């Protein structure tokens, strides 16, 4: 069968989250094996034990760079070697710029974008190894668009879609692919404002990006490196 | 059925489907489950086209330089396989040179058939699907409609509008569940100077296959798309990154 | 700095809010200005008020011969263009599914075609004199997409894929060619979506136009440059 | 005139360096009074000598959080208000990806992302109270294209452009516009063999994207990122 990941090894990290549960869930439906990271593991155990079959469970706090390498290298010896890497978890520190705080700039670099940078760092030279990789970094909308009250979010989501622009051109030739996934407005006076800039008119769900990293972390997609894939029910268009 | 991605029952129209690109999407949606239209100029070949994959195959030759002919196209293949659930606008021409040696007829012959060809296939099955709330519009284009290449001002023109026309549509039919999506095959295997050169531009250093394309197809085309809409989508080892 | 003295500068649909700005700016760069309509009074109007360095060129851009003769004419005429400014455009504005042969093969026609000939006649010129600024204004829209303009947002997105492939081809001769988006130029709903919350105005555009026309605008080329409050991020 | 810049004070970070040399020397042509930034002080007062009148000379390490806020504050201060912002120092740690350190990688986007936040953050308040602003950001056309080896750098420069965007959309309605420009390689036959241009870009091909967002005329130009390349990449 097409987009069959029978047998691939992928780590979702926030994947006690919507958006990462959804992946999560795509892909143990794929045939993937499936590593949770989250930051308590009770509510990844759950997740795994609702999941069933195939599932290993990782915590760790993103924001301390000690257990973003020990992730990386539990979740690499753990699985038996991770083919997937879908970086997920990320972090809001929203507010006004004049009045965002250097913890707040800080907190969202760090998790968002190193913590990325450091996680990539521990499972891309095994991938290349291993002739076959894909790493799925998911971004936002607010990343190509930009969004007031996120220059923090918006930075990072932009710095990690240009991060896997030169990471894919690195490991292209080595059969490891590295792409985006930008989510629009996914269901996790407000929502009336922003439905009306979605020529669908209705939010996303998990799912919708969840089928786009399945697209990715699939053999068919070999082809496919350096990309954003953009699943947002036409907010923006590229 | 209920199978990611699948498409049992939909019915797919591919034009070009005897060329390199339109034969994988047609073989990929076939896969699938698809009940496919196959377009073409050589009826012949569609017909052996046809034989091979079997059943759940309709073959519609057409010229589609022949605005009427476009036409008819969609309306024979709207009837006969009973409502189409998938366009794909695979067919293209070049017609490559100097834009200062780029006659009218060179100009004009690409845009119609990349572009206006594409716009009145397009207007025959876009309300058909809207009234049945479910469609898929995918679109090829080209690596080179956005990032532009010498020898080619008319194909990037016609390439390039083939995605503005895919935004404005999409933004229309996006309430009525009809998604209409680009993708944007990069250099696609169909002298060792010229291959050189262009493989040094590609990250993977190799070039694409079609089914690389046509899985691009089978995943816009697929009910877990349903939430893109006005999109390329860029398949083409890297050479070029958006 | 980004004078034009001199700079032979031809603007289409110069009679228009765009065009009456962008061949004023330039005017005021210094430039000699030949301007593109097909109101005779109006261009006149214009002329008669900027006085010296103005060339009036009437031409339906829909009539192919005579956009090859507009081009012949002002390159003939203003003694070699320098700066073609591409920004007669149309719109025939409606849902797609309603939307006639004749209203998507007109908006083409010029909007692209029209262009795609006016500048041909004047591309190699330009090339001979290794000196040349193709500005064509497409539309925010180009990008964005807008619902009503599958039409026009095709032209305008296909005016920018023609631009690029033009600016590689022609670009060692020092002939640039470049894009400008408008956003939205003189509905609350229009300007809910531009964070600067006023509308755009010609003269907004002109000074775009003059920078690209510009000396200083040498080392840039194939590029769209969107100028529209921060209605759309690129 | 047109893009006159007379009375505008600008702040270039990164001064003394090509780029920064070149866009300096633009808004001083241009009348703007500018605020040579730099890590050296010889360097710096050099340049303030040449150039002569209205300019002021503020060293600051900026790697330096503290000195990032500090020259700011001291620039906002020493030269009445700061209109025009040109964030164009930045770094390279350039290597393989497996082998980026992560002082490699922090180091790069210390200085070339939150630097820029720091510096940003001191002087957009004050502009966005006066009603009138221009931060232009250098980027890089690897930001846009991704380049190996580079990681860090285009993580940095790509990052650069999406927080440019977001402070766009927030300061926008004050008139405080925030734009990027994306120099291609300025002044090896395989980059050039990229550019259909066929050179290199020269500080003066920045320097006048600088002048031009800079300028009154560009009030409308909000959120954007000038790439200035020769053609060698195409947005």
């Amino acid at each position: 069968s097409m987009f069959d990941l029978t047998g691939r090894k992928a780590l979702v990290t926030g994947a006690t989250g919507g958006l990462g549960e959804a992946i999560a869930r795509a892909l143990h439906a794929q045939g993937a094996i499936v590593g949770l990271h989250g930051t308590r593991e009770e509510k990844l155990k759950e997740l795994a034990a609702e999941l069933g079959e195939r599932i290993f469970v990782f915590p760790a706090n993103l924001s301390d760079r000690e257990a973003v390498k020990a992730l990386g290298q539990k979740a690499e010896e753990e699985m038996g070697g991770v083919d997937i890497l879908v970086n997920n978890a990320g972090i809001t520190r929203d507010g006004l710029f004049v009045r965002m705080s250097d913890e707040d700039w800080d907190a969202v670099l760090t998790v968002n974008l190193t913590s990325v940078f450091n996680l990539t760092r521990e499972l891309t030279h095994p991938m290349m190894r291993r002739r076959n990789g894909r790493i799925i970094n998911i971004t936002s909308i607010v990343g190509v668009t930009g969004n007031p009250g996120q220059a923090n979010y918006c930075a990072s989501k932009a710095g990690l879609i240009g991060f896997s622009k030169s990471l894919a051109q690195e490991i292209a030739s080595r059969n490891v692919t590295v792409n985006c996934i930008a989510p629009g407005f996914i269901e996790s006076k407000q929502k009336d404002a922003i439905m009306g800039n979605i020529p669908m008119k209705r939010m996303g769900v998990g799912a919708d990006i969840a089928a786009a990293v399945v697209y990715l972390a699939s053999d068919e997609a070999a082809y496919v490196t350096g990309q954003t894939l953009h699943v947002n029910g036409g907010m923006a268009m590229i």
